[PDB]
């Protein structure tokens, strides 16, 4: 179990593209995560305050070398803190940017937990015919939006398409002049660098938060074969760029409140993160 | 004795490519290329074709699994071996900018005409324009683009098919004279001309279409869809009022207007001739 290839697995469905390591999904996904309860059981109970999940719809992440890392949306960091907010009595609804099947990183799904699995389950329908995020700002936001956050997850797809969209941008541009959360973890914050997009100044410069971490993603994932080439830029350095203080340099499970936006570090964070939503939305229901 | 059983695909949840027997009776080492008919016959480096390429490589089925698809290789570079061999460089597009989704399960391994045009394309197919930007900054009456192209595969069936920039691209193609060249699962990017509007200015326009027959019987009994399709194309596009002209799969091919069709894989060789045919007597028509 110490002799797992350190090589990247090929994709049979994509040219040049591979998933992770054999011995890396060892180190950095498990059957089960870190899980122990839910702090808010139904604490929620009129049935109108939503969150808005808006998820990866590309798989494929184009590196450096020409070579493609098959990731998605980490499972973790979208379950988790999901199964915390669902059973706090907050519903979901979720949207990618062209409507397109949700795509997961099916390779750390932790098969043997059951309120991740179950979590899964019960937002399989959602994920699999998602709501076009241009539907939802058109008809769907707005001062009296039922939406009372936006969660973005992570994992390394979060880098592709939602980093760069004036649909995401004018959701954040929603939540902060409405004062809604805006819930993210991982890569999650490249979402974050769409509020700045045809602008001089985004209007998050000086907000705090936690990213995963530059020197991981340009060295230790690199060596174990967990990606298979660099990426073409780091999610914490142009959120810097953009003036952001990127509060952390490592991978503990972190996380972090600045006003409404919350905010996770790594995979690490998940549980945390849950936690932390549920009681500043159930905090702001005063 | 090959399984008909579909084949599960590791990097989706309950998705399938096609089973080992549908792959050896619809798949093939080589293509029945056997020659461009005009190599080098427009020299000026103004005309260019602009492909839209399917960025999604699952479609979601009746019975809830996902058909593993993406365009079709030989539809897609089959005929644009043509094009280029003649002289017409070529431009890609997907909705979003993603990389292009080819169904790599179909790609004639052993076809030197295929897999050449695959490599030339390869860094476009990785990093396509995106359609937007290209309505913003590349249409209009003085368009470099002469034609739009839309490949099959069965991904094409899926936001193509329901596309505002699509839409836009179509209306610019009949307001300027432009071809517009798709085949098999391909028209279904015709019905975006329909998208909120009562009458699709496409309507009475006669197109080769993938028979619904074949995806509802046959591609089913043998394991090369998982399930069914929810809505069928040439049942769709009857809807909107274009005639459907074929209820068969054998290559043919039809002009209505510069609306250029053929019905399936079969027609990709006698098409990319037909597209070729058409634009380079179009330049010859304006002199």
């Amino acid at each position: 179990v110490n002799e797992l290839s350190k090589q990247p697995t090929p994709d049979k469905a994509e040219d040049n593209a591979f998933f992770p390591s054999p011995y890396s999904l060892s180190q950095y996904t498990a059957p089960k995560t870190d899980f122990d309860g839910v702090e808010h059981k139904g604490a929620y109970k009129d049935g109108k305050w939503k969150v808005l999940m808006i998820a990866a719809e590309e798989r494929y992440v184009l590196l450096e070398n020409g070579k493609m890392f098959s990731t998605g949306n980490h499972p973790v960091e979208m379950l988790l803190p999901l199964h915390h907010l669902m059973e706090a009595g907050f519903d979901v609804d979720v949207a990618t940017l062209s409507g397109y099947p949700v795509k997961l990183e099916l390779w750390a799904m932790p098969t043997e937990d059951e309120a991740v699995i179950s979590t899964y389950n019960k937002l399989k329908e959602k994920l699999k015919q998602p709501k076009k995020l241009a539907d939802v700002i058109k008809n769907e936001l707005g001062p009296d939006s039922d939406y009372l956050s936006v969660f973005i997850p992570g994992g390394h797809a979060a880098v592709v398409g939602i980093s760069e969209s004036e649909d995401v941008q004018q959701t954040l541009d929603w939540a902060l002049d409405n004062d809604r959360f805006i819930v993210t973890l991982c890569h999650g914050p490249a979402a974050l660098l769409s509020a700045g997009l045809n602008r001089e100044k985004s209007p998050l410069e000086g907000y705090s938060v936690c990213v995963f971490p530059d020197s991981l993603d340009e060295g230790a994932n690199i060596e174990i074969g967990y990606l298979p080439g660099r990426l073409k830029w780091l999610v914490a350095d142009l959120l810097t760029k953009q003036g952001l203080k990127v509060v952390n340099d490592d991978m503990t499970g972190r996380t972090l409140k600045d006003r409404k936006l919350l905010t996770g570090d790594s995979p690490l964070a998940s549980n945390e993160l849950g936690k932390l939503a549920v009681n500043e939305m159930l905090n702001a229901i005063q």
